[PDB]
């Protein structure tokens, strides 16, 4: 960490640094299929019809 | 020259021209990536983040 190049004065060791918490997001598909087809609400646990 | 031709008799030396006293440049260049995107500011050598 504070190695590479730690030259002459205070050398340490590694972790010697502030992190961040914070994330990012790369690419997404888009939700084209999942919220396009009409929802049918149904009772049962199949539906017949003629 | 200076010392030709002698109108009519009397002439001077060489050197004895005025001037102007600036510095000037026709041309730079084209520069576009030092205000673009983002700074970052850092305070440590390096830093991490998940």
């Amino acid at each position: 960490a504070v190695n590479q190049s730690s030259s002459v004065e205070v050398s340490s060791e590694s972790y010697e640094t502030i992190f961040s918490q914070r994330i990012i997001r790369d690419l997404q598909k888009e939700l084209v299929v999942g919220a396009l087809f009409e929802e049918l609400p149904m009772s049962s646990k199949i539906l017949t019809m003629l």
